[PDB]
């Protein structure tokens, strides 16, 4: 049988869909079909995002793969909460109890706090903006009542501070750094934390620094065989077919999508041995009726994609029963003289850097 | 005239002030006619479908609330649908169309007061479910002010963080000893909140919300500390005088939270919003959420009408000076500055937003 899944990309997500696609071919298995309905659209507009979950809601879809944004998310966890679709998703992760969303991206705060620590930092910038959501925000304010750390937190979205952590988009570094540099104020002085799991992603490292320290995280480890092989099948794709690929490196967005195609895979091939039906039919449904009366698999689809274990680009995928990815590492990565390099890792179940 | 008027459970005083302004700006030329439904505001689902129901009725307006959580639902389907929704609720941080926002921005009264103290060092307790939009306006002007700042979040004080708060605090209240205290957090919170850090005399708070005067001000108690805040709402203007005369008498079970000396700076504002939406619609069944879907937007041209004739009112309410920018901002509005003397609660100064410091009063 077919099983019918949605997915929702924003507009210009080209190798976020390559890597969805990829994974489809490669996760294909006999005992069923994917059939997905792909919508592109603007995730801040909450609106477009409503007309377009309940689109997928009215075709039955068994599933919805896709990305928010702040603006976006609450709607999401509402509708998914309400209706019992499972929502899985690349994006942000959010501290927030929030059922039927299976959140693919690990939480950066501990690791972020565990670097601060083990540079010894008490007194830093944390320069933000808000498309991620608070959550570090206040984690950083939390530990520094917590620490007696000295903070600067400025929304970017004459001082002696050298220690600044970048948790912005991936424009606002480059403006934030020019500015450093140029100052000549003890250019390589400065010690810069990128605050996300890409330190190897697009040009961050196109960025001149200037000689100063330079800190990130990295959620795709190419020493990996797994990474490498995939790579390797990856850098010769026909970047017409497959736009955004024929690249050496993949964007963790684009690593945890197909990570996303095999968590499906998986929990789609579990209820189909527990004899839960998976393909049914038929009839739209109202996204707004009233009552709004809910699905009965949904609670099992939920249950089989958080039960879900597997090893994929972005390392051991494994959630708690809030769809929260746990038992994961993140490797702590430093920009030195000959190219990025991995220094240690922190893991989720120790919370602590651990060096080498 | 329809139009929609969403309220939270619980919101009874508001409801009361939009039926009695209702009746007090009716005119034998016009009416009003309202379509009432009471909703979970943090459910962003449940707002779609109230909002929803609202256009399908075909409705001039809607009154309503919003937060934290479904604060994005309302400026989307507003702007997409072309809606003008108008609203006690926090004022926005961006700007978006077809949004009345009644309810004058705090943040720059607020660290107008913070300099007016001469503060640099205090805590900011804040809470995340009332939101962190004040917070961050403190947080971005400490670097160029010269501020120390320790932000504490008071939100998850029976949730799992609860060890590391009190934690915060006792190191802040009695091991740092720091005295200087902000309070950002929903007015019938400090009660709790303050009890909270009393387990002295010395310290010094400011309430950041503005009704200063609605909630509890003794001898809560404060012990003696200085205690200052922010209010819209001026029992000496002789129009806050005589509504409130009409509105101690009326009964309180025909309407909630009536019968009082004083009313709610959020009520007071849905009572002011109603004189607004008259005065801006004069001379200019059943709803279907799925209409959201179904029925196309409002063409833009009819809706900005609405949304022009709304931000042009200039009238004089229980808040003040009423004038709104393009954006539907309160402008040109006072705040008046607020200390608990021995003798209750008094105007020291006020802030303006013209000239956006705050000014002594003798
Ligand atoms: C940067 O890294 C160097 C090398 O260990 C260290 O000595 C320095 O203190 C770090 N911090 C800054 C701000 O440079
Ligand atoms: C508000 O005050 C400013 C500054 O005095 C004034 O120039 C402006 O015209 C006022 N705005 C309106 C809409 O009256």
């Amino acid at each position: 049988n077919s099983i019918q899944i949605g997915g929702l990309f924003p507009r210009g997500a080209d190798q976020e869909y390559s890597a969805f696609r990829v994974g489809m071919v490669q996760f294909s298995t006999s005992e069923f079909r994917l059939t997905p309905h792909i919508d592109n659209l603007e995730v801040a507009n909450s609106f477009a995002v409503t007309a377009a979950f309940c689109s997928q809601f009215s075709r039955g879809v068994y599933a919805i793969f896709g990305f928010y944004d702040k603006k976006s998310v609450n709607t999401i966890t509402s509708f998914c909460g309400t209706l019992h679709v499972s929502f899985i998703t690349p994006s942000f992760p959010t501290d927030g109890t929030h059922p039927f969303v299976i959140q693919m991206r690990p939480d950066l705060k501990g690791a972020l706090l565990s670097l601060i620590e083990y540079y010894q930092w008490d007194k830093f910038a944390y320069l933000y903006d808000s498309d991620r959501g608070l959550s570090t925000l206040q984690a950083v304010l939390d530990s520094a009542a917590e620490k007696k750390w000295q903070v600067t937190a400025i929304n970017v979205g004459l001082k002696k501070e050298r220690r600044v952590i970048l948790d912005c988009e991936r424009d606002k570094v480059n403006d934030i750094v020019d500015q450093v540099i140029t100052i000549g104020k003890h250019v390589k002085g400065y010690h810069y934390i990128i605050a996300n799991l890409g330190f190897t992603d697009g040009d961050l490292l196109k960025i001149q620094f200037g000689g100063a320290n330079v800190s990130g995280f990295q959620i795709v480890d190419y020493d990996d065989s797994l990474v490498s092989k995939f790579i390797e099948r990856w850098s010769t794709l026909e970047e017409k077919e497959y736009p955004g690929a024929h690249t050496a490196t993949i964007k963790y967005t684009s690593a945890l999508t197909y990570d996303a195609v095999q968590v499906m895979t998986e929990a789609f091939r579990n209820l189909r041995k527990q004899r839960i039906e998976i393909s049914r039919r038929g009839n739209a449904g109202d996204c707004l009726a009233n009552p709004a009366v809910p699905w009965g698999q949904g609670v099992e689809i939920e249950r089989a994609l958080k039960q879900v274990q597997v090893e994929g680009l972005s390392g051991n995928i494994k959630f708690d029963q809030n769809g929260k990815r746990i038992n994961y590492t993140i490797n702590i990565m430093e920009l030195k003289t000959n190219g990025p390099r991995k220094i240690g890792y922190w893991s989720e179940v120790d919370k602590m850097v651990v060096t080498l």
